[PDB]
């Protein structure tokens, strides 16, 4: 349903590698490896940790988590395809799991995790069921445990042009305030509520991916097509533009259980 809306649009096969493309090889999101190693930069595990990647993609977060630290990695997407993508680019490692489920309906153990991890994903999420899911985080986490996420978010809604406003009702899309979210986290009595307006940083990371997305024009063209490229082109276009004024907004969020 929400499966099937968000495998038959956003990430058909075809969908999912042009993101790969533009944000770089087992990335579906914002600036990639580079952007993965800058936001676990202060984060400590080792290889007893257990991690939850909540919307895992086609893996380079869980593949990053354990290289770097030898943790456990569980990753969960809703996509079956997506799913069956990442399952290929690993091998051999049985401490990376990658599940196809709803995050939603997903059961895990009380106290199971001591990182519950996730990039670019909850913005699929109704508000309603962002405030069930953050519910559902803080029991899951180990009294020692973190939240770390980054997420779509934006100004107002009172405030958004009518291209922004389309931009959302046609993804589906749920963007709330950088605050409003933080509030949540509060509200689910997290501890340590840590939020940053990444916006400037967001745009950043779109300048040099928009700038590899024109350099290498000629090889887009072959492994897609043209209409590809201007619908990806002009998306990047509105996206630096709407960040630059804060219509847009890339937020980080870090949390504790205790
Ligand atoms: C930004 S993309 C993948 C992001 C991935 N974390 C990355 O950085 O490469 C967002 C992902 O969230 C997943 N997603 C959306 N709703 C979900 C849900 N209810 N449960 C699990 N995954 C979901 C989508 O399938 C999609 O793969």
């Amino acid at each position: 349903s929400d499966k099937t809306f968000l495998e038959n649009n956003q990430y058909t096969d075809e969908g999912v590698k042009v993101y790969e493309f533009i944000f770089g090889e087992n990335y579906i999101s914002s600036g990639g490896l580079e952007a993965t190693k800058k936001i676990l930069s202060d984060i400590e595990l080792n290889e007893n940790s257990k991690v939850l990647d909540i919307g895992s993609g086609l893996g380079g977060g869980c593949m990053y988590i354990n290289e770097k630290y030898g943790a456990h990695t569980h990753g969960i997407d809703i996509c079956s395809n997506i799913v069956n993508m990442a399952n290929e680019r690993v091998s051999g490692n049985n401490k990376i799991i990658f599940e196809a489920n709803d995050i939603l309906t997903k059961e895990f153990p009380e106290n199971n995790f001591d990182l519950i991890y996730s990039r670019d994903a909850i913005l699929h999420l109704s508000l309603e069921n962002k405030n069930k899911l953050f519910q559902k985080c803080y029991k899951w986490l180990k009294p020692t445990g973190t939240l770390l996420i980054t997420d779509y978010c934006a100004t107002e809604k009172e405030n958004w042009d009518d291209e922004f406003k389309e931009y959302v009702k046609q993804r589906k899309y749920t963007l709330i305030t950088v605050e409003e979210y933080a509030d949540i986290l509060t509200a689910c009595n997290f501890k340590n509520v840590v939020s940053k307006d990444l916006s400037d940083y967001w745009n950043q990371l779109l300048e040099v991916e928009h700038k590899y997305l024109h350099e290498n024009k000629e090889e887009f063209l072959k492994l897609f097509s043209e209409k590809k490229f201007i619908s990806l082109d002009d998306g990047w276009s509105r996206k630096i533009k709407d960040s630059k004024r804060k219509m847009q907004r890339w937020g980080y969020f870090k949390a504790t259980k205790n």
